[PDB]
């Protein structure tokens, strides 16, 4: 159905509303439990009038776990001291979940933590948590455990071993929304020998995989000293802090062909402007994208520097400034919460 | 270099300048040669200021021949009396053509023809033809005779059988531009038992080979009642015959993603818009698009229906009213030579 949702400030996933769950061999919540690898399911189904479109995920585990999402694996992970950002475009109506937790430790705790913030073509959203909802065995996953064909109308209710706020775990460290490490500081190259003229300067990055399915794009960039980042055309949010980092998502793009532009001005000084961008497609998988030398880049910015289509002939690449971490920025940027 | 050529009117390369050439192994122009297989190489070089994009050509032979550019083989055809249509994009500065002609019975005459009409960056337009301007070799085609890489400046020059008017051949036909037959007449799906209401219809087709460089398209388009035609929200032209048939080239395509839109009126009784797409990328392969049921199509044309990006949710498939050939329009559409 019709996408009516726009491009904005990025809506975290937060583990406060979700418990800790297992399988109740041991009926003591958060007791001691068996080595032993035990599966989890859950079922979503969207509200009457509404399609759901993507997923923004964060998981923990005592001790490991492999997360899929309708079958296909998106993730493996382990520790629950620190969560992890997954992020997983979805079908209209009906989408299952499924988790291989695993404990590692004999005799020792165990439990599955996780966040699935749903959000909608019409621009709401909604939050599913691990808890009772979900359907486990006290067995080892059996075959294809993780497919939503395998029938799971018997399996028992998962067992509850603590809340966000409990006696055995406390509360897991929420990972940054996307990574900068393996980002680069990009900037037209008048920027040389550390300082770049006072100006605007434009940027430009075309995703274009003709063969898959592109769903939802999460952003994180920060510029010095500002910058309005477009997509196909369109104005997403801006910023004015190389310190701050600034995180949006975007959950109607194009299914094949999606442009991002960057108008970036240094007040003066040092100047640079650095993104990652995640994309993720219909077959699950998705593609990280980090501002580099293959974006194109102009110092006088041309009108319509912004639509998706335009020829590129006087755009130069971009020039590199620095891998993250480079100075004077370093690396302590404030980056949003997944 | 910088791409100037707008969306034009498709321009014929013609036969009336080029000569028949062969071996001359028999030095009567037009006289007997045997049996064989021989070799033809011709190199162009583009004009200072300007850089080539992509050829359009016509080709005949006594009697059969196998044309290649840079190497890469781009058609086989046969016979003095119709010549053949080729299209190819070519490389900036420096091109080879070249072509493995065959005389096929004993003791008769021998000869190719061709026109090539090169057009560059920025607009303009020059025929080569064959002449004595081409290498051949008294001998079978060696290997690679093809290649740009191998060396021909001491072949000898290929001998004129005869100018365009001559006593042996005599002035082959030229084919038309493209085919007709094997595309559709198309319409919304309010057009049925013969007829359609009154009023405009909008439709469109992407082209989006990710992996290939697209270069130039020609386009062959008729409409009932008229039609107005657009490439990435750019105007090519307008017509309004459905008995004649309207040729364009776009030498200034986006090199990945590309949209064609047409805009089409119905004065009332039948309707249906037709065309034929070839485009030309730059590893020598071309792609051809007809009128069928993949182009999208609405009844109320919202503004904004011929930028190349845009939510294609409320366009139903397009509807097939016929092959071409079907009535009441028949199949004597006047097409433009190539
Ligand atoms: O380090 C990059 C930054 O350098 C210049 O601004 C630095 C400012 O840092 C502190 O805010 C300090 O209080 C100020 O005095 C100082 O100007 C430059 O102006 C920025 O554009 C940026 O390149
Ligand atoms: O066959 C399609 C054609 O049918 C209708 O054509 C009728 C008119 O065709 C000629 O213009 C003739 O001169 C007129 O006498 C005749 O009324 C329709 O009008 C056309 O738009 C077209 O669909
Ligand atoms: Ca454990
Ligand atoms: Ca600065
Ligand atoms: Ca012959
Ligand atoms: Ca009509």
């Amino acid at each position: 159905c019709k996408i009516t949702a726009t491009p904005r400030q990025f809506q975290p996933a937060l583990l406060s509303t979700s418990k800790w769950i297992w399988t109740g061999e041991n009926p003591i919540p958060g007791g001691s439990n068996i080595i032993s690898t035990r599966p989890f399911r859950k079922n979503i189904t969207a509200p009457c009038g509404k399609c759901s479109v993507c997923a923004t995920i964060v998981v923990a585990s005592d001790d490991a776990h492999t997360f899929y999402v309708n079958g296909v694996r998106i993730g493996t992970g382990a520790g629950f001291r620190q969560g992890q950002a997954l992020f997983v475009a979805l079908q209209p109506t009906w989408n299952l979940f499924a988790i291989a937790g695993q404990n590692l430790v004999a005799n020792s705790p165990a439990g599955i933590m996780a966040s699935i913030l749903v959000h909608f073509s019409d621009g709401t959203s909604e939050t599913f948590v691990t808890d009772e909802s979900w359907k486990t065995l006290r067995a080892a996953p059996p075959e294809n455990f993780q497919l939503p064909s395998t029938n799971d109308s018997n399996w028992p209710s998962a067992a509850v071993q603590g809340a966000y706020q409990n006696s055995v775990w406390g509360p897991p460290v929420l990972p940054p929304v996307l990574p900068l490490r393996g980002s680069n500081w990009i900037w037209t190259s008048d920027n040389v020998n550390g300082a770049a003229p006072v100006g605007s300067r434009a940027f430009r990055k075309t995703v274009n995989q003709c063969t898959k399915v592109a769903v939802c794009a999460t952003v994180l960039i920060a510029a010095d000293d500002r910058y309005t980042l477009y997509v196909n055309g369109a104005t997403v949010g801006s910023g004015s802090s190389y310190t701050v980092a600034d995180a949006y998502t975007i959950p109607n793009l194009h299914p094949t062909f999606n442009t991002f532009a960057i108008n970036a001005t240094n007040g003066g000084g040092p100047a640079g402007v650095i993104a990652t961008i995640l994309i993720t497609y219909s077959d699950g998988s998705n593609e990280t994208v980090v501002t580099d030398a293959s974006w194109k880049a102009i110092q006088t910015i041309p009108q319509g520097f912004q639509p998706p289509l335009i020829d590129e002939f006087g755009w130069e690449s971009a020039k590199i400034i620095g891998a993250f971490g480079v100075a004077p920025w370093g690396a302590g940027m404030v980056i949003p919460s997944a």
